[PDB]
């Protein structure tokens, strides 16, 4: 069973998921001087006004907020994408201390955490079919730095005590993911993969340039979660990030100059 530890972490994943050593793996370091501005890229369209959150879940690798994706209610379009991508869930990756936790890096800089909003292409009908396609998923990645609190995150932080251990879930209705977005939608994009098993090469990554700020108290609550199930030896859910992978033959494009 895969995880983030010494004996089951990212360096081991290739044994069960040989695509881990593939040609389009994520995350990557974003070298800002090498990314080329592409004036043909569109502004990203984020349409979250009718989002319907359902549940919050500790899945043993992160916590996630899940949405109703049975209609086009919370969709990502434009940017580098062709067609319409439905929001399925968001989750986070974070560190044991504020100097690590992000998956993507920017000129080798690591952020305290990274938010991923996972969307799937409606042309494939369901997420399981979408993960088998090179353009099946679009993940919107947002960096978190520690400073001022993010008010729109607090509803999330306040229920984490109720999902401490793997398999726990709770009702989480009426959560508005617009409250997690930075001002600017300027972004980098590149073709990549899921950053957890099965590591499928199905993702168009859209990584926002502008981080959000969260407070030390907010991130400390992330770090009280447990990788373990209830009753098992307590292992803080921290450092649940895959390191940067080889860029290989890929170009990172910037939406901005
Ligand atoms: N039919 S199926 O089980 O392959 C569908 C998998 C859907 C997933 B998988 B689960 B669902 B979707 B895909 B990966 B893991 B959970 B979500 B992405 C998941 C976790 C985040 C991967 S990341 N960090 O690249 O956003
Ligand atoms: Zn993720």
């Amino acid at each position: 069973h895969w995880g983030y530890g010494k004996h089951n972490g990212p360096e081991h994943w290739h044994k069960d998921f040989p695509i881990a050593k593939g040609e389009r793996q994520s995350p990557v370091d974003i070298d800002t001087h090498t990314a080329k501005y592409d004036p043909s890229l569109k502004p990203l369209s984020v349409s979250y006004d009718q989002a319907t959150s359902l549940r919050i879940l500790n899945n043993g690798h992160s916590f996630q907020v899940t949405f109703d994706d049975s209609q086009d209610k919370a969709v990502l379009k434009g940017g580098p994408l062709d067609g319409t991508y439905r929001l399925l869930q968001f989750h986070f990756h974070w560190g044991s201390l504020d100097g690590q936790g992000s998956e993507h890096t920017v000129d080798k800089k690591k952020y305290a955490a990274e938010l991923h909003l996972v969307h799937w292409n409606t042309k494939y009908g369901d997420v399981g079919k979408a993960v088998q396609q090179p353009d099946g998923l679009a993940v919107l990645g947002i960096f978190l730095k520690v400073g001022s609190a993010k008010p729109g995150l607090q509803k999330v932080v306040d229920v984490l005590d109720s999902i401490k251990t793997e398999g726990k879930s709770a009702d989480f209705t009426n959560f508005d993911p617009r409250g997690l977005l930075p001002e600017s939608l300027d972004y980098w994009t590149y073709p990549g993969s899921l950053t957890t098993p099965p590591l499928a090469e199905c993702v168009t990554w859209i990584v926002l340039k502008e981080p959000i700020s969260v407070s030390s108290e907010q991130v400390l609550k992330f770090r009280k979660l447990n990788f373990n199930g209830e009753g098992e030896p307590e292992e803080l859910m921290v450092d649940n990030w895959r390191p940067a992978q080889p860029l290989k033959n890929r170009q990172i494009k910037a939406s901005f100059k």
